[PDB]
């Protein structure tokens, strides 16, 4: 009863059965090489592998309930429901007594959907834990009313079947694409309801194991869209205020929990509040993380602080927090991202000083050339320096001053390419 | 009592802003150099009044315009038309043109006198023969591929002024090449009463009767030249002519650096071995040490510098920049080259930064908590590409971006660039 990774199993099947349902389901799991499973024999024996593949073939699909919180979502509720298809065995909408057409649109166009009511009490976990309560299926998947699936393809059913069949203990995250096109992978939206999992936290809630441990998240190749942060459609300030209210509530409940300090900092940052207050909150959070087994968001907190420190040019302090992050997360790309930002800033600074020194040492200061009386060669070098530091206005300005054809070409060439290309 | 031409200009700018004297003085560029003898005290408004009226009243010296021609049917009329009726005598010395050159002159310009003299590979001999044939006080030389922009009687005025103030010099109009570059030390106009003679078979120049090198004064007269326009002229043919005559001068006057500079320059135009050119120029610069003749040394040093910069011999380049600074403290080209060195090193740094980031962080199991797609890193690389003027690389990565927040900076650059057209 050996154990190997999902990726190891993938390899075998990519030789043995490239059209097996098992391989097709496995390849929905991202980061396959993480995560282990237990085999019940020698799978390099082609008979045993055929029996595994065939046993997956005829295994049942777990039942899955889709749970949806609603409050005043007439804008998008139909978009949401239509995107789900017919995968799910049940669709519960827990509505907080909407005064728009939300429930009318549901009753009218979606008679299969069950609508339950529960008044809002400023606790996302309470509402989501109520949906768990009402679920008949083996699994739940949560989608929000301002979300919609692109490529349904029965992938929810398939993922549930695979995870259950291979006895993997986890929460499942689809990918969630914001309206700007940025994709989030740690969402924690789909799990079995038979293990005593409960959400905790009034906002920025997450699923917690019944023993209080933090479950492993596995991201799957299912794309969900969101427009809840699109300023053309919604009042971003209203939601930022909702989040601040509930985050503050959570801080009062759970001081010394760094999670809420980070989110408080993050929300004040969206509202363009005093960065020194944000800075102090993040420093306190990072310090609190050291008392905590809970590590989620520590990287994100360090990186928000970094963004502020870089902006304030506190390079020494910034490097100390990058070093800390490098230690906590050896393979995190963001460290060298920031190390690179520091280097580039200094490069542009050096360039700017060179430009200024040249300009004002031969600012027509009587001094004479032997290469060009018009000093167009110096002007042309200054132009290159301007483009180098992304000061195109200064470039265009001095370009107009050029009294030549050879001097003008280098810039004209470059400009032509941009318009066309 | 003696003072500068600039001093007289100052006095007159207050007293007599419409005097001929001041109008004529202002044709002289670099007035602050050069001196003259006042006759007493010009802070007296009557003395100055008399000087002014004396100048108003003084005669214009006679000027002959001398032109060498060989097969200039293309441009001889453009040339003669541009001269106007200024001159007291126009002499063409023709080397037995086979084209229509002299027919055009005799048909369309009957007052012009045409003399013939077989070409003997010696520009000085031909120019001195023009001196012999001159009836005026002054000679001004123009070539057949030259044409005055706007006469304005400036030649007669310059001659009047220089003679009235007893200034000992050669006169240079400004000569503007087809590319748009202006040369100021051409040495084309002087009195034929002082035993001046041209020397050198090519790149010839006027020499005082005692062997000394006259002072050059540039005047605000624009002359155009298209004799280096490859559209119209066979440059290689002209280059071969000059190398031949230049080699003859090196045999006559070895150890005269002038001819080493010109031989190097000509071999360079013809893309000959840069090591040979370098060796010639180093030799020339070393011969300058032995000579009071300093003309073309700055140009020799700068040609060498161009070559050394191209070969990336930065230490040697800096020695020759330091020499040029010691010789020409106020020459702008030293700082130009010092800036080129620093800009090149900066771009190298930027290039290595780009290469290091891209190779360590893209597509290789390192992860981000900022953006899982790594578009923030790609966005920074795009910035680096633009900084070093590699837009094609920038365009390529730009297309990989999925976030519009990531796209924004490059889009606005390009958008703002676009509106400037
Ligand atoms: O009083 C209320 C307010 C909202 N709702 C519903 O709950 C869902 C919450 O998502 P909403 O779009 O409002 O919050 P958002 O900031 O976009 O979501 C994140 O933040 C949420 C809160 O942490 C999280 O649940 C979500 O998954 C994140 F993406 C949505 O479908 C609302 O209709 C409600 O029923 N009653
Ligand atoms: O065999 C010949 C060849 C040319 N000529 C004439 O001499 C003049 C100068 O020649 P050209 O303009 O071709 O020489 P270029 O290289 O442009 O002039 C420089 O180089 C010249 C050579 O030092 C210098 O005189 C000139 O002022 C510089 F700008 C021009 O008007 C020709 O028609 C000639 O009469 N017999
Ligand atoms: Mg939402
Ligand atoms: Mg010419």
């Amino acid at each position: 009863a050996s154990m190997e990774t999902l990726n190891d199993l993938v390899t075998r099947l990519e030789h043995s059965h490239p059209n097996s349902s098992l391989l097709k389901d496995l390849s929905l799991i991202q980061g396959n090489e993480q995560y282990n499973y237990i085999k019940w024999g020698d799978l390099s024996n082609s008979q045993n592998l055929n029996e595994l593949v065939f046993q997956y073939e005829k295994a049942p699909y777990p039942s899955i309930t889709c749970g949806i919180l609603t409050y005043n979502e007439e804008r998008c509720i139909k978009r949401c429901l239509d995107s789900l298809g017919s995968q799910f065995d049940e669709i519960l909408v827990l509505d907080s007594h909407s005064t728009d057409n939300t429930t009318k649109i549901i009753n009218r166009d979606f008679p299969m959907v069950k609508v339950i009511y529960e008044p809002w009490i400023d606790d996302f976990s309470f509402h989501r834990n109520k949906l768990i309560s009402l679920t008949s299926s083996e699994w739940i998947y949560y989608i929000d009313a301002d979300n919609y699936c692109v490529d349904s393809t029965n992938k929810f059913k398939r993922v549930a079947k695979l995870i259950q069949f291979l006895s993997i203990d986890c929460i499942i995250s689809p990918m969630i694409k914001e309206h700007i096109g940025h994709v989030y992978t740690d969402n924690r939206k789909m799990f079995s309801v038979k293990k005593g999992i409960q959400f905790k936290g009034k906002v920025h809630e997450e699923p917690i194991n019944a023993d209080g441990s933090i479950p492993q998240n596995i991201t799957v190749d299912i794309m969900i869209c969101h427009d809840g942060y699109d300023p053309e459609v919604i009042n971003l300030s209203e939601k930022n205020d909702r989040n601040i209210k509930l985050t503050r509530q959570m801080m009062e409940e759970e001081p010394s929990n760094p999670k809420w300090l980070y989110f408080y900092a993050r929300e004040l940052h969206y509202a363009s509040e005093d960065t020194h207050i944000i800075e102090t909150l993040l420093i306190k959070a990072i310090d609190l993380y050291k008392q905590s087994t809970y590590k989620r968001y520590q990287p994100e907190a360090i990186l928000l602080l970094c963004s502020i420190l870089f902006q304030k040019r506190q390079i020494r302090k910034l490097n100390e927090y990058l070093d800390l992050l490098e230690e906590l997360q050896p393979l995190c790309s963001d460290v060298n991202y920031y190390r690179s930002l520091i280097l580039f800033y200094d490069i542009r600074l050096k360039t700017g000083k060179l430009l200024d020194t040249l300009k004002s040492s031969e600012l027509e200061n009587n001094k004479y050339s032997f290469i060009d009386s018009s000093k167009d060669h110096i002007k042309a070098l200054l132009i290159e320096l301007y483009c180098s530091i992304d000061d195109w206005e200064g470039a265009f300005t001095l370009f107009d001053e050029l009294q030549s054809t050879e001097a003008r070409n280098k810039f004209l060439r470059r400009v032509k390419t941009i318009n066309t290309h």
